[PDB]
């Protein structure tokens, strides 16, 4: 990944 | 804020 979120 | 990231 790389992204973050939090979904 | 309270959600994430990272733009
Ligand atoms: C990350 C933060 C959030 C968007 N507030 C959430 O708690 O709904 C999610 C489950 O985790
Ligand atoms: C959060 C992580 C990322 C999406 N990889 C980024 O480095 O581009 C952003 C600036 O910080
Ligand atoms: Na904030």
């Amino acid at each position: 990944x790389x992204n973050x979120x939090y979904x």
